């Protein structure tokens, strides 16, 4: 067929290619005589090793330029830039449609790096993240001690450059890092320790104690929660006693010869950065008995009726009972009969008789001790 002008069949396509690593700019044209292929980067002639054997850049007889390495400093950059084609035989000529030969990149320095939480057991946990500089721009992805991080649990959510915990669990705690991803290669981030924080609170909390006189008191306490809480012993009503005090190991107080006056209410308290708790127990100082009021000798007129006052007071309140002298019964706050004991400790004896002459002895007694008083009742006609 008679000679023909050059028509483009094949078009340069745009590439991004890794820091030093060769690139192809196909272009494949039609047309009789075999057209000449020229390279412009923005209208500038490209020097080739079909000009001179030195130049780092390979024109094919298939029409395409081949670069044997990439160059870009910051002192020089020839290679990066917009190239075209042409096609050139003995009548025509032909241009192609452009494309670009950009260089991947990938810094170091991040531009933002994921930052340390310090949170309570069951608050969120949020981590805040930017790649560091990158062309095409960088992938995020996230690391939990080395192993790689999933949205897979329903909780953990990545979006964008944020990761978010909806409640911690203690197991959520460690180191974490950002990665940044594009073909250069990966940028593993700033360590962002995440630290699950427990509340203070009690394993063993003190028990109320009774104790009398010149005995020793001992009140448990032992406490749990991240950091290990600090125990300190209170009084509600004033200070622990000077030189009778002890805080054990055990985190145990114990008051050695208790006298009256140490009888109140003691706390424990656990804290530690993210809380404090409190626990309380009362101390009660038995005395033995001592009578108010003593039952006096009485005579009473046949028929009518006799009380005998007997009222006493110690730590704790002192039961009363009383009996006639010489017998085995004994009388308490109520079958029925004549005689009866108030709650206060009065006995009362109705409708009298001559029978009932003789002592009636008065009893009073509590864990710490025991008191005996008596009066005699005189029946006349
Ligand atoms: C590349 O071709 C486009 C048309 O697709 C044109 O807009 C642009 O100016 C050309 N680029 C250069 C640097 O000449």
């Amino acid at each position: 067929q008679e000679d023909f002008p050059p028509r483009i069949v094949e078009h340069p396509s745009d590439l991004i290619v890794s820091k030093g690593e060769p690139a192809t700019l196909n272009c494949k044209a039609e047309g009789r005589p075999t057209p000449t292929i020229e390279w412009y980067k923005g209208g500038e002639r490209v020097e080739t090793d079909k000009d001179d054997p030195r130049s780092h850049r390979m024109l094919l007889p298939s029409g395409s330029l081949f670069f044997l390495r990439i160059v870009h400093g910051r002192k020089s950059r020839p290679d990066e830039g917009v190239y075209v084609c042409v096609a050139r035989n003995y009548l025509g000529e032909a241009v192609s449609h452009n494309a670009s030969l950009e260089v991947a990149i990938l810094r170091d320095d991040f531009r933002q790096n994921p930052s340390d939480v310090m949170v309570a057991v069951g608050e969120p946990a949020v981590m805040e993240c930017q790649p560091p500089r990158g062309h095409p721009e960088p992938t995020i992805s996230w690391k939990k001690d080395g192993s790689p991080l999933d949205d897979k649990d329903e909780r953990i959510t990545i979006r964008g450059g944020k990761l978010m915990i909806t409640y911690t669990r203690k197991s959520d705690a460690g180191k974490y890092v950002c990665v940044g991803t594009n073909m250069v290669g990966e940028r593993e981030s700033e360590v962002a320790e995440l630290t699950v924080l427990e509340r203070p609170s009690f394993v063993k909390r003190p028990s109320n104690l009774a104790v009398t006189v010149d005995d020793s008191a001992e009140f448990k306490c032992e406490a749990r929660g991240d950091p290990v809480p600090t125990v300190r012993w209170r009084k509600d009503d004033g200070e622990l006693p000077k030189s009778r005090y002890e805080i054990r190991d055990d985190h145990t107080l114990k008051i050695r010869k208790v006298t009256a006056g140490d009888m109140g209410s003691y706390t424990c308290v656990a804290e530690n950065m993210v809380g404090k708790a409190e626990a309380s127990a009362t101390l009660t100082v038995q005395e033995p008995p001592h009578f108010v009021v003593k039952p006096r000798d009485q005579v009473v007129a046949l028929g009518r009726t006799v009380t005998f006052q007997c009222e006493a007071t110690g730590n704790p309140q002192p039961a009363i009972f009383w009996r006639r002298e010489g017998s085995q019964n004994l009388l308490f706050s109520y079958s029925s009969s004549r005689f009866s004991v108030s709650q206060t400790g009065d006995l009362t004896i109705t409708n009298v008789q001559r029978s009932d002459v003789g002592y009636y002895i008065c009893q009073t007694l509590n864990v710490a001790g025991s008191i005996i008083t008596k009066a005699y009742l005189e029946v006349t006609g």
